[PDB]
């Protein structure tokens, strides 16, 4: 039961400072822009142990399955190939990935009717909201 309130479809409804995220992160212009204006549907599952997080969009199609604590290497949206854990932290799930002595972090929050994704490097932040689809 430890994600439940994460499992589902969820579609994006807003977005503030992504295209100034994704510069801080090193992504090039044309990816930006397209990566940008997605729209996608993130679907949370849970079987066991195992996590899986897809994200669908016209941009990308992105699929993660991974074991809370446990490292797993991942190839993102925007083509880094990180070193990503993932792990629940006072019911957040919190999200690093490592890369090119790097770090981002992604947190995903249920918040009322929302989960909310907060992006972070260095002191550049970008919320994302989503509602059930
Ligand atoms: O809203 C989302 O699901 C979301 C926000 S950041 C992220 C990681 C994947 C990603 C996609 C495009 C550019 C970069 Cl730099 C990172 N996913």
């Amino acid at each position: 039961h430890m994600c439940d309130a994460f499992v589902g479809t969820w579609k994006l409804v807003s977005s503030e400072n992504f295209d100034d995220y994704m510069k801080e992160v090193g992504v090039g212009f044309a990816t930006r822009k397209v990566a940008g204006m997605a729209k996608p549907n993130m679907i949370i599952s849970v079987n066991g142990d195992v996590i899986t997080i897809k994200s669908e969009s016209t941009f990308k199609n992105t699929e993660i399955s991974f074991i809370l604590g446990q490292e797993f290497d991942e190839v993102t949206a925007d083509d880094r190939k990180v070193k990503s854990t993932i792990t629940l932290d006072g019911g957040v799930l919190v999200h690093v990935q490592k890369w090119d002595g790097k770090s981002t972090t992604i947190k995903r929050k249920r918040e009322d009717d929302k989960l909310v994704v907060e992006c972070v490097m260095k002191g550049v932040t970008s919320t994302r909201v989503y509602e059930r689809a």
